[PDB]
Formats: C-alpha cells, sequence, structure tokens
C-alpha cells in the first residue's frame, strides 16, 4: 500500500491554506508545500500577519512553518517533489457566453491539469479541493490521457472542503465528515486509502466516507443547496407568518425541536448571503438544465427565487410604510456585511436592499463596524453613488435626522444601542425595520419611545 | 357651529390659483391668502401680466387683489389661517417602483410637514390637488406622529374638477362640489366648515359630503369613465372600417339614449391631456398594489386601446406610401393635444410624428398656436434634426408632400385650399383625416385627385 | 407586334444578365446603367464582378451593342424596354425591421421612369421584389400619367453567384408575369420574344404579375426548406447513431424528392434564402395568415437552431471553457469556391466562440483580410480575432481545428503535422462533412474527431 510522504497544494486560498496548515500540524512526518500563482499570498503567509483571519490559525502556521510546512512561489519543484498533489484553486461563476452567472468557469482548473501532467513523472495522486462542478474530475483524467508520458500514472480524486467562514480550525481538527471520491478500480482504491491514512492520524474511520469521484463533487453541491434550502423555507414561512398573525422565531423553534429536521439553519432573515449559498444552487440548476432534467432545474430555483423575493419584500415594506416616495429621504443602513462578526460583504442582502432604495432617489446614510469604506462603493458602483450613498464613522451619525433605520446584519451592537437617544433626532413617523430579529424582547420598549417597529415574520399591529 | 374666517392655499399653480381667486370673489368676509415657495409665481399674480392666462382670470383678481386676496409667507398664512388648502402638483413617479404610473408624493409631503409645525389649535387641513387613493391617511399619520398639546387637525379631500379654458365659469357654476371627510363627530364639524364657505355662491343640493375615501376615488374614476367613453367609440371606429359603418353615425345613435348621453362620443386619433393618461394608469396601479389584478387589467384597456388607435393610424399611412417612407416629405396639421389650445402633453401628434420618424420620413410640422421650441423639445430623447422640419403655415408643409396628415381638430384646416396644395403635392396625393373634421368635403376631395381616408370611414 | 431593339438596365445580377442578351442578340442595342460612376467605369476597364466566362461575353460585344453608361436620362428616353435591377435591402428600421423589404429604390426608380419617358415602353422589375409590389408601380405610372403614355411585368433572375454565364446560357426556365389584359399579353410576348433568340419556347413560362412575384420568393423558400429539413434530421442522426449522408442518399434516390440541396451543413448562408424567406413570412402577418407565417420561420429558426447546436457541441467538448484557448476556424465564405461573406455561418460559429473568450485563428483562402475583421464587429475584435495568412499557423498550439466552408483543400492537408503542434487533447469539428472517409485515420492519428450528422 502506498504511503504519501510530501504534499503538494496549488492555491493558497481560504481552502487549502488552513486545511494544509492543519495536515502538517497533525501528520509532522509528511511535508506539506502550499504554492500560488499570487506572490503577495505567499509573503503573506511568511509574515507575521496571516491574510485571512482565522481563530487559532496563528498558533498553527506559526508552530509548523519551517519544519514541515513551506509557503512559496516555486509550483514546478513542488509539484515534481510531492505524492499527493491538491487543486485549491477558485472556480468563479462564469459571467459571459454559454451558462453566464450560473455555470462554472473551469480555466484555472485546465491551468493546473495541465502544468501537473507537464512537471511531474511517475506515481502522483491528483485531488480536487476546491468547488468543482460535476464531471470535472473525468475533464481532468481526459488531459491526463491525452498527455500521457512513459511512467506516468496519474490518479485523480475528489476532496471538497466544508470549513466555514469562522471555525476553520475547529471544523478542521474536529471534521463532522471527510469526503474523499475516487473510483471503483483497484488503482483508483489505492490512491483512495493514500488519501484517507493521511485523515487517520487525527480523524476517526467513522468519519471517514469513501464514494465515487460523481458522488463526491455532486455531495458538495448539494450539500450548500440543502442548507440554502432550510433558510429560504423559513424565509417563505416568515412572509406566511406576517400574513397569519404567526411569529416565525415560535414557528421555527416548534419546527427545529423534530429532532429529524433540526434547529440549525432555521433563523430567518432579509436572505442569505456569501459566496457559497447562490454560486452552487444557481450551478446545481444549470447542471440540470445541460443534462435535460427541467423538474430538477425548477425545484432548487426556487430556493434562489425565495431568497430574491425575500430581500425585494424587506425593501417593499420600507418604501410602502415611506408613503412609497424615499426622494432625498436620509435612511440609516445598519449593517453591511453579509453575516456578523465578518468584513465580507459578498452576495450580501445589503447590497440589493440598499440599491433598492437607491433606485428611489434616497439618501443612504450606511454603518458597519468592520466592513471598510471602500467596499462599500465598489459593491454599490456598476456616478450614483457619489449622490446617494454617504458611510458613516458611528450608527448615530447615520441615524442623525433619518426617516427610518434599517438592519440588514445581526450584528449584536445594534442590540444595545440607546434607541431613546436615535429617537430624538430622528423625524416623525420614526421607522425601524429588523430584517435579523435581533430587536426580540425589546418591540414593547422601543413602542413606548415612539418607534413603528416592523421586522421579519411578525405582523404589524396598532 | 365652526366659522372660517382665514384660508391658506399652499401652491399657486393652476389648481389652488383660480380656485382661491373665485372664493375670495364670492366671499369677501373671508382671507384668503395664496402662498407658494416659488417667489417668481407670486411676484407674477400681484403684476398685471398674469403667469395663466384664463378667461375672466383678471377681472377676479382685481377685483380681491387687496381686501381679502393676497399672495411668500407660508409659516404665517399657516398659523393665521383656520383652513390650509394643500394645491401642489402631483408629477408621475419616472423611476423607482410604479415608475409611470404611481404618484410621487414628495411635494405633498413637505406641505404635510409644514403645516404640522407651523400650527396650533384647531386648524382644518384639505387637499385640493389630485393626489392618490389613500394619500389623505398619509397626511394624518404625519400628523398623528408629530402631535403637540391643544393640536386638533382635521383632514379633508375636496378635489378639482376644472379644464384648461373653462375655470373660472366651471368654478362660478360647477356641475357638484365634492368634499370628503372623517365619519366622527369632529370630521362632521370639519365638512360642514369647508360646506359653509362654498354655500356663498354654490346651491346646497350640488354640494356632496362623502367619506376622504371616496372623494379621492371619485377624482380618479371620473376621468377614467370619460377616457372609457373614448376608448369605446374608438374601438367601434376600427370596427366601422372594417364593416362599411360610419362611426359617427354609430356614435349619435348611441348618444340620442338619454342613459347613455351624448357627450365624449367624438372618434379620434387618440386622448391626450396631462390627466386622462395619468389618472387611468395611476388607478391601474393602485388596483395592482391591492391585489386587484381583474380590476387593474380592466382599466388598462382604456390605455390599450388609445394606443392601439394611434399605431393603426400611423401604420394606414405608411401602408398606403407603399411601406417606405424614407425621405418623403409628410406634412403633420396639428401638434396640441385638442383645439383651441397650445398644451401638446400626451398629444397624439407627438406619437404619430415618431412612428413616422421611424421610417426615416421627412416632417413638416404646422400648428398655429403651438411654439416651435416646444416641438422640438416633445420630439427628442441626433434624431430631430435630421428629419424635423417646423412650418410657418400650411402650404409650406405641403410643397411636394406625398401625404397630409390631419392630427388637431383645428377650424381652419377645414378651409385649406386644397386645389393650390394637390398641384405642388407628389403624386398619389394623400390625406389622412384623424380628426373628422373634413365629413362632408370628401366628394370634393376625391374629384381634386386627393386619396382621403379618415378614422371610422371604410376606404 | 412590338419589337424590343434597345435595351436600358437600371442597375450594374443586371450586369451578367444583359451581357448575354447583348452576345445572343447582336441586332439588340443593350445599354447598363447606374448611379453609381465607380461601377460603370469598372466595366469599360479590362470587371467589378467575377464570372467565369464572363470577359469573353462583355468583350465580344462591349462596344457593338453593349455599352456602360452613367446617363440614365439618355437611356430611359431610347430604350424599348427597361429593366429594373436595383437592390431592394432587408429594413433595418420602422415597421417590418429586419424582415421587410425596402421600396426605396423602386420608388425611386418608378418616379424617375415616368419621368423621362413618353410613348410605350415595357417596365420589367428584374430584382427580387415583394409581392404585390407591381401594383405599387402601376399606381405611381397611373397618378403620374402623361397624354400618350401607356406596361409593367415582372421576370425575376435565378442565376447563382459563381455560374452566372452557364445559368443564363442555358437557364432550367424563365418566368415572365403580366397582368391578364390585352395590353399585358402583348408585352409578355415582347419579353418572350427577346428569350427566344436562345432559349426554347417549352422553358418559357408565362404568368401573372402576383404569381411570378410569389414564385421568386417561395422558391427560395423550399429550397431552404431541404436544408433545413436535412439538417433537422442531421440532428437526429447524431441522438440514434444514423448517419445523414446515408438517410440524405435513401431519400435522395426518391425520383419524387430529389437528390438536390440535401448535403446537411452546420447552416446554409447566402444573401438570398434567409432575406426571402423572413419576408415571406412578414408578408404573412401582414395579411392575418399567421398560421402559414409560423410555418416557413421553422426554416429560419432551425437554420439558427443548427449553427447554435454545432458552436455548444465545441465549447461542451472544451470542457465548457475557451477562455484564452486557441481554435482554428477553417473557411469563412458561407460556400466553397467563392469570397462572399454575407450571412455565412462561419460569422455565427465564430461570435458564439467569441462570447467565450477564445483566441480565434480564421483563415480562409479566397475571403479578403479586412473582410473578416468587418463582420465580426458592431475593440472585442482586436483582442480576440486573429487572421491567420496560411493553415497550419492557426493550428500552432489550437485546441480544436473547426471546418465550417467545404472548401476542397481542407480534405487534402496534412492533419499529421497539425497533430504535432496541437495541445491535447486535439479536435476536429467537421461542420461540412468534406471529411467523410478520414474518421478511421484521423482516429489513429490522435484526433477526436466529430461531425454534424454522426454520433461520437
Ligand atoms: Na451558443
Amino acid at each position: 500500500m502506498f504511503e504519501i510522504k510530501k504534499i503538494c497544494c496549488i492555491g493558497a486560498g481560504y481552502v487549502g491554506g488552513p486545511t494544509c496548515s492543519v495536515i502538517a500540524h497533525m501528520c509532522p512526518e509528511i511535508r506539506v508545500t502550499v504554492v500560488d500563482v499570487n506572490e503577495s499570498r505567499i509573503n503573506a503567509w511568511n509574515s507575521p500577519t496571516l491574510p485571512i483571519y482565522e481563530p487559532g490559525l496563528k498558533e498553527v502556521v506559526e508552530s509548523c512553518r519551517g519544519k514541515n510546512l513551506f509557503f512559496s512561489t516555486n509550483i514546478d519543484d513542488a509539484i515534481k517533489e510531492a505524492d499527493l498533489v491538491f487543486i485549491s484553486v477558485n472556480t468563479p461563476t462564469k459571467t459571459y457566453g454559454m451558462g453566464k452567472g450560473r455555470a462554472l468557469d473551469l480555466k484555472y482548473i485546465e491551468a493546473c491539469a495541465r502544468r501537473i501532467v507537464q512537471n511531474s513523472n511517475g506515481y502522483k495522486i491528483v485531488t480536487e479541493k476546491s468547488t468543482v462542478p460535476v464531471r470535472a474530475a473525468e475533464s481532468i483524467r481526459r488531459i491526463f490521457d491525452a498527455n500521457t508520458k512513459p511512467n506516468l500514472n496519474l490518479q485523480v480524486l475528489s476532496n471538497p472542503e466544508f470549513l466555514a467562514e469562522g471555525t476553520a480550525i475547529k471544523d478542521l481538527k474536529n471534521p463532522d465528515r471527510v469526503l474523499i471520491g475516487g473510483d471503483e478500480t483497484p488503482e483508483g482504491q489505492r490512491a483512495v486509502q493514500a488519501l484517507c491514512a493521511v485523515y487517520e492520524h487525527w480523524v476517526p474511520r467513522e468519519k471517514i466516507l469513501t464514494t465515487n469521484t460523481w458522488s463526491s463533487e455532486l455531495s458538495k453541491l448539494a450539500a450548500n443547496a440543502f442548507l440554502a434550502q432550510r433558510i429560504s423555507s423559513i424565509n417563505s414561512i416568515s412572509a406566511l407568518c406576517e400574513a397569519t398573525g404567526a411569529d416565525v422565531e415560535e414557528v421555527a423553534t416548534a419546527i427545529g425541536m423534530d429532532q429529524r429536521i433540526g434547529n440549525k439553519f432555521l433563523k430567518a432573515s432579509v436572505g442569505f448571503g456569501g459566496s457559497c449559498f447562490q454560486k452552487d444552487v444557481l450551478n446545481l440548476v444549470y447542471l440540470c438544465e445541460a443534462l435535460n432534467l427541467p423538474e430538477v432545474a425548477r425545484y432548487w430555483q426556487q430556493v434562489i427565487d425565495m431568497n430574491d423575493y425575500q430581500r425585494r419584500r424587506f425593501a417593499s415594506r420600507i418604501i410602502d410604510s415611506l408613503f412609497n416616495t424615499v426622494t432625498d429621504k436620509k435612511i440609516a443602513i445598519l449593517g453591511f456585511a453579509f453575516k456578523k462578526d465578518t468584513g465580507d460583504t459578498r452576495e450580501s442582502s445589503s447590497i440589493y436592499i440598499s440599491k433598492y432604495l437607491m433606485d428611489e432617489g434616497a439618501h443612504l446614510h450606511i454603518y458597519d463596524p468592520k466592513v471598510p469604506r471602500e467596499q462599500i462603493v465598489v459593491d454599490l458602483s456598476h456616478d450614483q453613488v457619489s449622490r446617494l450613498v454617504t458611510i458613516s464613522k458611528d450608527p448615530y451619525e447615520a441615524c442623525d435626522g433619518a426617516h427610518a433605520v434599517v438592519i440588514c446584519t445581526e450584528w449584536d451592537m445594534f442590540k444595545e444601542l440607546d434607541y431613546e437617544r436615535i429617537h430624538k433626532k430622528m423625524l416623525k413617523p420614526a421607522f425601524i425595520f429588523d430584517g435579523r430579529r435581533v430587536l426580540d424582547g425589546l418591540h414593547n420598549e422601543l413602542q413606548t419611545i415612539g418607534f413603528q417597529i416592523e421586522t421579519i415574520g411578525k405582523k404589524v399591529s396598532s
């Protein structure tokens, strides 16, 4: 049975970076070399300030940077020496041509497959670590077979990531499961056991699932679709709660206490964000349309349509409450990241709520404690930003003479604000639109102050 | 009970201007103060040259300008007045949710917030302009949120019904006076107070008291019923051209029914003005917002038929010209949306022109009252310079033209010398009567050599 | 009755047709006129268009009875027969944009003919005109009538770009349409006697004016319908395992169907097929015949489906990513042995691949270098398009080779050399069925070859 001793990982993003640091930290006898085409990333890993901030990552990196964990821009030498080659390059959504906005672009994987087969001889294991479309490993095998050399035996496996932005180290040291997919051939099983033996240094065998290559690629996309479907389902219930008088937090709790359903991912919101949910669902839909499966495509498309409906419905309540005219009205936008405790604004619901209010000619005063000022201006552009957008340094400056306060990100600080002071300098009637259910428990207090507070999944009183 | 002695009207623009002059003319004991944020308008009212030209308006203004009629101090006028009129224009939104249909309440938002600021005690607030339904709820919401001790503001609805041309006559002898207020003992007091103002010259039978919502809805529905009659008879005109019937004969037979009436049955190329399409499209948007799609698509047919009437007329011209109008000279006679005016807002001549401009035609436009600069603005978004020429007289527009198009029912177009026109027109020469003004000259024009076609008559 | 001795032709289609008339009618004076001075001077020089055997025909009569002039007024006044051979382009604006024909060049001729003419003359429309257009010409003549002024006929062309002289000397049929009046029959027999100098009487068909205008449009629609029909079968062969060339041969051996115009391809091109079919569809919509309109629209929809389907196969074989990939496009004209690229299927296959961010290396032995850049524009052309001076240069480091025109030279290329400098895997997409017979050889070399109407 083959044993893996030297590992190369193409791509030093949030995928291959943290994953390989844990491998070097739990397998001291294995030499792990993380490479990337960006020289600025390599210098950032070798600097006392890492490019990505994960809790407990500094302790893991500095414990191995020098012994068995190395970062370099010399990709050819790392590929030649390694027994296992990770492909951790980003596969962005296509923005052009057939499949624009849904299909994934494989140009960064095509380059690695052609560069791996170039600077390699003998037996090596090629494993796709990034989120790839289904049957993409067939494309990698096709490049290897067409460009075959004497004494070249490249094995192609699938081992997708499942870590979340915030608990990467905890999810890598104690993962729910490790997914490995390979061909159902004696050569493929040897490569699977080789990679499977690497994780057995700190992962039990029960939490290691071995499937075929296609089941591994499909599981990564479907897992994010199942998670996204839970949010859209509870969001669809929130719209029904607002029309029946029910409360979505009460309904989500009653649903969540069923052990077969679970209580995770049942928090209604203005809409899910991030660079993974909509990206993978839209790719899953494109896959079904390409495979003549229109019933399956329109099934999963409802997850996106529901999420778009949730955002547009929330913005319409704000405009309808403001007498269907928001021209030259000051609106405070509290929160711009797609979730709390981060500065990432990729596919954030605050972008769409802002643009919906910008289409009414509103004067938005946006505040977010961690999102940089330049990111807000870029996400709200294609001229229009300079006329309507103002970025406040604190919440109270954004609510100085504002008609309404809109909460789009569940930052904990918004719960502890002095709403007595805010109401004094707000125009009347003063509105609060809680798009994250963070003020649950302050409704009676905020109404006695003078606020008309509306929130997702609760019928408005009077 | 309560008596109104001092009146303020925010907005001096065709609506509140003439209405308050008549109130001051029939109520010498009531002080009427018209205010506006634009100083140029106020100085125009106090000058011997008024900003708007209505017949008999100078006689009413000069009789009261100084005694009880006054025209820029909005804060003091609100504090002293018992009744406050809101006569600000509410334009159609050109952006956001409801673009092209919904109305923008930003000019009413300012008045409601400025009233509640410079006001104490008991005052009556009455909306005079064309507002969307439930707009008074928005004014009440601002008053309730910004309430002061010993502040009792009453909100009423009193829409206008005057037309551009007979404003003074429609105010002295109105068909009806609409006043809407809440069905509460406090609201009824304010309604009777406003009713008592019109009783100085309007009989009580012609003063109707309804709720606030019925008054807002009646103003929109009244213009839709009028527009529906024109679109209905226009749909018949298209049917007459296919059966051989005549639309003027059918409209007469329909009009002699006492239950139907004979008013607003004149078939045309399409109705114009800033009130018909604006109020119908706003009515359709209201129904969609209230989950009433059946009602929305019902009233949308008034607009679709009017758009069909214009596009159908333009297609007849192109098909008669062998489906090619590139570099062809066409005389466009009439540009206003109706006769005896210079207003070209939503005029059917604009759409017929643009339909012919999309074929690369050389249009020579003439209108006796529409200014030359107004035609160039209405035909823009380049394209106007290459194709549009404005003639000072009809004959200059018909010098080497293939066809003559009549889009406005000007009386002078009936008396033109068509014998001279045909001699310098390219052959074959066409005449397209889009207003049924040549009824009676069909046999004469055909003997001259013209092929005359008109709305609601088989060729 | 009347005999035609002097011929005027507005528009230098009309060039080759009148040169043959002057070559077979030495006693008839043929004068070709045009408003463009550049064309007329080109005809009198040692020609603007290249047709086989045309130089021999022109030089045999240029001076005796064949003349080219820019003086249109004098030729109309003197001629007994006046041909209207002006182009009627598709409208790009207004009512009927993209489908209807523009009659401005016919309107101008009708008003200029009726101006510089007196007495009896025969007016014949030679170009492809819409139906009932002759009714419009009669209306202009009746409106601008002079004393002692008296005929409108239809005589459409049927020559193809490449065999004009052979199709004019030995035509399949001569179509002449005129009114069902004693005056119209005189004008028809007058025009009939001109073709009887070298065309038998059996191959001369006399119909009414409207049947003659519709026959020209319908004939191109029936021809286009046969290509779309065999193309729809080609898509079905790729899914069943059948072969379209075998099915087309088995169908073609039926005497009632015929074997002509049954070669499946990436899509038909030219300035006549789609132009006349789209105009035929617009005519039906204008006459409240939507069932007939959507019937003939399927010929266009199938042709667009054939092009888009072929372009999609190329991208899917290339792993659904063609960004910064070198692709060789062999052939740009709509057919072989020509340089015309009007409505060529190579334009759409290229633009489909350009929308994926591909680096196209185009080669065509006869299409000019500047024409390819124009057909691919409205900055995008400069970044993605490269024009190769010879083959192999387009396949130097290319991922796939696409054949869009049935040039005979593409069959005789050295594919062994091409594969050595191509990136692997190397693909060949035969969009014209020119490599039928080399499939086993190309696969042993290392190529994965795919073609229209054959299952992979
Ligand atoms: Na395509």
